[PDB]
């Protein structure tokens, strides 16, 4: 399908997005994961690599490696930071390798690897995975790489939480140069270049120091910074000088920060800052080019331009948010220079430098030209009356020019005259300009360089459409409009015709020569990438179909931010235009718009959209006071004209105003054509009335401490405001209410006015017993405007209620179902009004009421579960009530909640009034309430259901030695990447594919207090103190036959069939904690100490004394007991502590499991169901009651036929047949023949039974993450688990599975070291000079303070022979699965208790040269990986160097296949040139064997007995 829709579907445009918090701006909870696996082929002579991680400003160490050049860590870090985006973007991760660490001093530096959190976000899952970090000395141009570290970086905010993958087996042969840590396109040989930054001059400074500025300029790249000289006492300041960066191109860290800054003793203070990111400016590849800008201006924006000593805006300055101001504007420009590095001229260093650059005359950025900025203030109100009834002005400033106070023909005034606002209502002015609306004119001289705005004002227009259809797109998925593939078909059509527009006029008039290396460059990058969006648009088109219109809106954003990229050009022209109210000559609050949308041109698409057109700027307060608390109310609300151009094309600088005006000019000014007025006067105005349909409110702020509201609200229209009758506690009021301002007046004939109407403000208000009415948020409308000449009638008007939503901040707040009408009062006065149809209150008239149909309403009262105190006082008597459209019921009291926490009755009913139309159904209210005598119902809580439609209802249609943990890392394997049979690792929790087993236990939530903000709040779960368990079953008042056939009509228990025993039934419950990964540190060494403790009813376990210490990735392997009864304790927690020395043990993480839906559900999510039937080994079946007879219970409690057994290899259930094997083996082997596989393979044949038919639920790992009440929102870890439920009605259990972590096999490694030929003669004669080598081995499998042992020396070689035969002797734990060993130490001498760790396996040969009054002179080394050691040459003259290199002449061997392997091994060094080079031989035998043959064949220490050697 390929027809569209270009025009707006959904009515969206009635309801703007004005927000004064957008949280992209705004501080977030974000977390840095690192980890570093390993390294590998780095460069040094017997080092002790440390892999030092940088985030920011904080750096975390890892352990010390010892003399290792292929070291392996295997450890986590965790950096927590609350900053805004901006700030968390700009943060530098610097992997260095460093080595020889200590107690006072840092280390030296081998290499590093720099990478910005910018770009460490913006993968496809915002992490990179077992890449290898390519390392570079920065103090040396000409040095070599110096190797390369495995890592997973990983940065996650607080949101949504993308996964990680699972940590499998990482056995792999893995290469480093097809793996390296770099993001799509970049090449690995990242060259040094010199970032040539030059800053020419800087114009328009504020006072900064009392009267005095003394500026600089200081520039920012990864962590390097470098500033100018201070020109001193100089608001126009010029210094024409360049700072001299370098590092390598392309660069990982792509945005820059240059700053003016005021140089002082005391406060030293940034005045201005820029961020040029740098990812616009440069490009790699065939179509790439160098990062550039310059000769160019830049605008700089931030705090208020008044001197203050201290001031609370200062963020602004820094750069962080949106400023409130001008400051200043610079002169810039960059070039890069790419470095030779075989030319030996230049110096080495890469350190930052000053120089004096080459200037440039003005005219090199365009010559000056006379703009002029014009305003017309229509309307004004919603000026905050805490601000006072003092008189209100604006001013209006561009740059500095029109600052009448602070901005150091014609003369410019920019304030218009003070006068008396009139009272609206108890909280808003209006100001009553009436027909004398007020005016001001700017005069102000920038640099003619219009072509950069209007190329950004293409970019960003074109960018405006599309965020404006994906915006109509998102509002229309979600209120179900028809046929949103047309839509998106329709605005990708415009994206191409905008494609097409682009590329035919922005090509004009390329003969300035003032355009720059960047602007060339950048408008051939923009015609380039705007046609291949244009192909990708028209593929696109075809792309999306009737299925993708859900997930093709990600390619769509990625099209608008990538737009929103283009469209930012770092090249400013003209600064901002801000708008300031005024009373008593001081500021109160502020607006900022663009320059681009209010400078003129001739062709729409150059010209702004806000240009000559009227703007609602809702004036926000500057800095940290407008979010949260201090910006709550509506600081100002205007409906202000701005035109901004040149003063040669402002002929038609009037136009946009509507008409009817008379110009009042100042004294200065009277008689001239051309000269702008003070003010205007209207002699056309208009009578209006407007009709508010304040009909229903749903899904509101909570504004009182019960969870609930006493909502009227006030509807706000230009100098009129009324409130709507008070409704008494509900969360869904429903006025069917209309209030009506009448004699309003417009002044003017606006042109198209029913488009663009006056905005109308609405903000709830809960009203409480104090007289207060607390601020219940804030939505936007606006109304369908008719004329008198225009009709009433379908399909435009009536006006239809729609929902509105509102927003106390940030944060959401319900939705309004309302609508609004504007008329005009005609000629004839109210006759040509439309008709209207409880004293003054007036009734929603007929056509926009939703039209009510009846409804039966049956509700399920299961019961409750652990309701918190209400503030001391115990609640053991709830009823629960329901308000619903006006109608509802309660059910039977609870009259024991100690010992029956359920309701009596189960099922009550009753009949109610709802909407047809399915999206405007209200909120259905349950409504707990703790039923006392005399009166006393203290509420319990109250859940609001957001939408019934999950809720109508319709009718239907050795191989052989294997442990445990065999089959859990078989199944690990699968899922990340026959001889062991598989579970089902889940990789989340087992609820996201189950549906949260829900088929009729839906849980709601019981709240009471108020709700939360992002600011001292709490979002969710503090308000859940308790849960009602139940379900809700809504449908049309008949009732179907097919309904009451499949659902059942009983007189105490309708619509609720395949019910269980309310009665309690007691389950035996035990917890297998499998293992956990990626969980959140909780002690100062980084690590933590993980033992599992579980919350169930009366019980208290943790482990204090047992936990997995020292351990991020922990295995638990732990089964606990608990007795606990159903269904009315479920409260169960598996949670993960840090056990502490001292104090309480932190708790890491927790999550719920609520086991009373995993019991009741259809699903069986009792217990797992196995793969494979057995009875004996690792695959031991786990139900104490056996696969037939859970079949059999299954078709009991199903109500379906079965389970038909005939032989052992058949079954039946219902018309299907199932098939298995018949014999079984026992521990001894012997077969016996059973029922219990084919029933297995029916247990999981289960989903495709034609009526109750249901997957039911394998035998799984489930990975819940962990979440913590301190810090919430983002996961503390990836805990894995599986859990038991058997009743004590039925079969018993047995014992449980040996889930204890796995034994490690034992062996032992003996290593004689036979001779040496061909070693380097390193030291020389303490006489005469000649060269010689005191030949001695060392050798060891894990370190130095577990496993060396040194060989005897053989004194003065002569050409590198030698004979020792010196027998080794390594007693090690191993593992085969992961190639690790395995090993119990302490981490330090003062560690309180062992932990287990893992290693790889290798034989580190090392030749050393051996002095009795030194340290130990080092030779060569090949650290032989015990399974990727070379084969051994025959003699020493068959071994080369082609045992380390890159060809593959000499293949692989493992010693855990081989178990003995003779030859000859050369030993390297690397040379000053860093290439490896032989520096001895080796000759060696390397013999394994296992623990027991050790013991049976006992040998002695080197060369002694038993088994000696010569
Ligand atoms: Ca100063
Ligand atoms: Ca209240
Ligand atoms: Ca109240
Ligand atoms: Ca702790
Ligand atoms: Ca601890
Ligand atoms: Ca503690
Ligand atoms: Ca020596
Ligand atoms: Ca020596
Ligand atoms: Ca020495």
């Amino acid at each position: 399908s390929v027809t569209a829709l270009t025009s707006n579907v959904s009515n969206k445009r009635s309801k703007p997005d004005i927000k004064m918090e957008p949280s992209a701006g705004r501080p977030m909870d974000y977390q840095v994961s690192i980890t570093v696996i390993e390294a590998r082929q780095l460069v040094g002579l017997n080092m002790d690599p440390v892999v030092c991680v940088e985030v920011g400003d904080d750096k975390k160490y890892t352990s010390m490696k010892e003399s290792t050049n292929c070291p392996y860590y295997n450890e986590y870090f965790v950096f927590d930071f609350h900053v805004s985006p901006d700030v968390m973007f700009d943060k530098i991760i610097k992997i260095s390798v460093i080595h020889s660490k200590n107690l006072l001093r840092s280390g030296t530096l081998v290499g590093s690897f720099k990478m910005d959190v910018g770009t460490v976000y913006s993968q496809p899952e915002h992490q990179f995975h077992h890449k290898w970090a390519i390392l570079s000395d920065p103090d040396d141009i000409s040095a070599g790489l110096k190797g390369y570290v495995k890592c997973d970086v990983a940065v996650v905010g607080k949101g949504d939480n993308i996964k990680t993958p699972h940590k499998a087996n990482e056995t792999d042969e893995d290469d480093i140069e097809g793996n390296l840590l770099l993001p799509e396109g970049v090449p690995p040989e990242r060259q040094w270049a010199r970032f040539y930054v030059k800053i020419y001059r800087a114009e328009g400074l504020p006072r900064m120091n009392t009267d005095l500025v003394d500026p600089y300029v200081q520039v920012f790249f990864a962590g390097q910074k470098g500033k100018t000289s201070v020109q001193k006492s100089s608001y126009e300041p010029l210094w024409n000088e360049q700072v001299v960066f370098t590092d390598l191109f392309p660069p990982l860290c792509k945005r820059m920060k240059v700053q003016i800054r005021d140089s002082d003793k005391v406060n030293d203070v940034a005045i201005g800052t820029h961020f040029i990111d740098l990812r616009k400016i440069s490009n790699d590849g065939d179509k790439g080019f160098l990062p550039t800008l310059g000769p160019a201006w830049v605008n700089m924006y931030g705090s208020t331009r008044n001197y203050t000593l201290l001031d609370e805006h200062q963020d602004l300055n820094e750069g962080l948010g949106e400023g409130v101001s001008f400051r200043a504007r610079l002169m810039l420009g960059l070039a890069v220079e790419i470095l030779d590095t075989s030319n030996p001229e230049l110096t080495s260093s890469t350190e930052v430098q000053v120089e004096q650059a080459t200037p440039v005359s003005e005219s090199c950025t365009g010559r000056m030209e006379e703009f002029f900025l014009f305003g017309a203030f229509l309307e004004a109100s919603m000026i905050d009356r805490k601000n006072g009834d003092k008189p209100i002005t604006f001013e209006v400033t561009i740059g500095n020019y029109g600052n009448e106070v602070d901005g150091m023909d014609l003369a410019s005034v920019s304030s218009t005259p003070p006068m008396r606002p009139q009272i609206t209502d108890r909280n808003y002015f209006h100001l009553p300009y009436l027909e004398r609306k007020p005016c001001i004119y700017i005069k102000s001289w920038w640099p003619d360089q219009r072509r950069r705005l209007y190329n950004a004002n293409i970019m960003d227009h074109i960018a405006d459409k599309l965020e404006e259809g994906l915006n109509d797109v998102q509002e229309m998925i979600k209120t179900e409009k028809s046929y949103p593939e047309r839509r998106l078909r329709g605005v990708l059509e415009e994206l191409s015709c905008g494609c097409h527009r682009f590329l035919s006029l922005s090509d004009k008039d390329q003969g300035r020569s003032s355009r720059t290396r960047l602007d060339r460059e950048r408008l051939k990058s923009c015609m380039r990438e705007l046609e291949s969006m244009g192909q990708q648009a028209k593929s696109l088109r075809a792309q999306v179909k009737r299925h993708t219109v859900r997930d093709k809106l990600r390619s769509c954003q990625n099209f608008l931010q990538k737009l929103r990229f283009l469209a930012d050009e770092p090249q400013h022209s003209i600064p901002d235009v801000f708008i300031w109210m005024m009373s008593n000559n001081k500021r109160i609050a502020y607006a900022r718009v663009p320059s681009k949308d209010l400078l003129f041109s001739i062709v729409e698409e150059e010209l702004g959209k806000d240009c000559a057109k009227v703007k609602t700027l809702f004036l926000k307060l500057p800095g940290k006071r407008g979010f949260g608390s201090a910006g709550w109310t509506v600081q100002a609300k205007l409906e202000l004209y701005l035109w901004l151009g040149l003063s040669k094309q402002r002929k038609d600088f009037l136009c946009g105003l509507p008409c009817g005006f008379e110009e009042v000019k100042a004294a200065q000014g009277l008689g001239l054509h051309s000269f702008p007025p003070i003010s205007l006067v209207y002699t056309k105005k208009q009578a209006f009335q407007l009709r508010a349909h304040m009909y229903q409110a749903r899904s509101l702020f909570a504004a009182d401490s019960s969870g609930l509201s006493d909502p009227f609200a006030r509807v706000f229209f230009i100098n009129q405001s009324q409130c709507t009758e008070v409704l008494n506690e509900t969360l869904c009021p429903t006025w069917d209410q209309m209030l009506v301002f009448d004699n309003l007046e417009l002044y003017g004939e606006a042109h198209e006015l029913r488009d663009d109407p006056p905005i109308i403000v609405i903000e709830i208000y809960d009203q409480d017993s104090m007289g207060k009415a607390d601020f219940m948020g804030r939505t936007f409308a606006k109304p369908l405007v008719k004329m008198a000449d225009e009709a009433y009638c379908p399909p435009r008007f009536p006006p239809q209620l729609e929902y509105y939503q509102i927003y106390r901040g940030s944060a959401t707040a319900g939705d309004l179902l309302a609508a609004f009408e504007l008329l005009q009062i005609g000629p004839s006065g109210k006759a040509d009004l439309p008709p209207i149809n409880r004293g003054p209150i007036m009734p929603v008239p007929v056509g926009i009421r939703p039209v009510l149909s009846k409804y039966r309403v049956e509700v399920l009262f299961w019961g409750l579960r652990d309701l918190k105190r209400v503030n001391l006082a115990q609640v053991d008597r709830p009823r629960v009530d329901i308000e619903c459209a006006g109608k509802g019921v309660q059910s039977s009291l609870i009259h024991n909640y100690k010992k029956n926490p359920n309701f009596n009755t189960l099922v009550k009913w009753f009949e109610v009034d709802l909407p047809e139309n399915e999206l405007l159904h209200p909120p259905l209210n349950i409504r707990v309430v703790d039923c006392r005598a005399f009166g006393r119902y203290t509420l319990v809580g109250s859940h609001a259901v957001s939408s019934l439609r999950r809720f109508i209802y319709r009718p239907p249609d050795d191989e052989s030695m294997l442990d445990w943990w065999s089959k859990y890392f078989a199944s690990i394997d699968t899922m990340k990447e026959a001889k062991i049979d598989e579970l089902k690792v889940y990789p989340k929790e087992l609820e996201s594919e189950f549906d949260s087993f829900e088929d009729w236990l839906h849980t709601f939530n019981l709240l009471r207090g108020k709700t939360g903000d992002d600011e001292d709040g709490s979002t969710e779960e503090e308000r859940i103190v308790g849960r009602f368990k139940g379900s809700l079953c809504v449908y049309k008042v008949p009732l179907p036959e097919d309904v009451s056939r499949e659902a059942g009509y009983d007189p105490t228990y309708g619509m609720f069939q395949g019910i269980p025993s309310n009665d309690p039934i007691n389950v035996l419950v035990r917890i297998y904690v499998v293992r956990a990964t990626d969980l959140h540190p909780a002690d100062i060494n980084g690590k933590a100490d993980p033992y599992i403790a579980i919350k169930l009813g009366k019980t208290d376990i943790r482990d204090k004394e047992n936990y997995i210490s020292k351990q991020l990735n922990p295995v638990f392997g732990k089964s606990f007991d608990i007795e606990a009864s159903f269904p009315m304790e479920s409260m169960l927690t598996v949670a993960v502590y840090d056990w502490d020395l001292v104090g309480t043990d932190d708790l890491i993480g927790e999550t719920k499991i609520d086991l009373e839906n995993r019991f009741y559900s259809k699903h069986r999510a009792t217990c797992g169901i196995a793969q494979t039937y057995s009875i004996h080994g690792y695959n031991i079946w786990r139900d104490p009651m056996k696969p037939s007879q859970i079949l059999t219970r299954l078709c009991k409690e199903g109500k379906v036929d079965g389970p038909h057994f005939g032989p052992h290899g058949r079954v039946r259930v219902a018309n299907r047949v199932f098939t298995g094997p018949s014999e079984i083996e026992d521990e001894n082997g012997q077969r016996k023949p059973t029922d219990e596989h084919v029933a297995l393979s029916a247990l999981r044949h289960w989903e495709d039974i034609p009526r109750v038919g249901c997957r039911l639920v394998p035998e799984h790992v489930e990975t819940r993450p962990l979440l913590n009440p301190d810090k919430p929102g983002i996961e503390q870890g990836r805990l894995e688990l599986w859990v038991d439920m058997f009743p004590m009605d039925m079969p018993a259990p047995g014992t449980p599975l040996d889930i204890s972590p796995r034994k490690p096999k034992k062996y032992e490694l003996r290593v004689i070291v036979w001779n040496t030929d061909e070693v380097v003669l390193e030291d020389d004669d303490f006489f005469t000079g000649e060269k010689s080598s005191d030949i001695f081995v060392r050798g060891w499998l894990k370190g130095q303070q577990e496993d060396k042992q040194d060989t005897d020396v053989h004194y003065h070689s002569l050409t590198g022979e030698g004979n020792f035969n010196w027998r080794y002797l390594f007693p090690f734990d191993y593992l085969a699965a992961e190639e690790k060993i395995v090993m119990s130490k302490k981490e330090s001498m003062f560690s309180w208790d062992e932990t287990e760790y893992k290693i790889p396996a290798r034989l580190t040969l090392q030749i050393w040269d051996a002095d009795h009054f030194s340290a130990d002179d080092f030779l060569g080394a090949i650290e032989l990986d015990l399974n990727r050691f070379p084969r051994g040459a025959k003699t020493a003259k068959q071994c080369t160097m082609e045992m380390a290199t890159g060809e593959v002449d000499v293949p692989l061997v493992s010693i855990f296949k081989q178990k003995r392997v003779k030859g000859w091994w050369p030993l390297l060094a690397r040379n000053e040139n860093d290439e490896f080079e032989l520096t001895g031989k080796v000759e060696a035998e390397l013999h394994l064997l296992t623990a027991e043959e050790a013991e049976k064949n006992p040998v002695g220490l080197a060369r002694n007995e038993p088994d000696p050697l010569e």
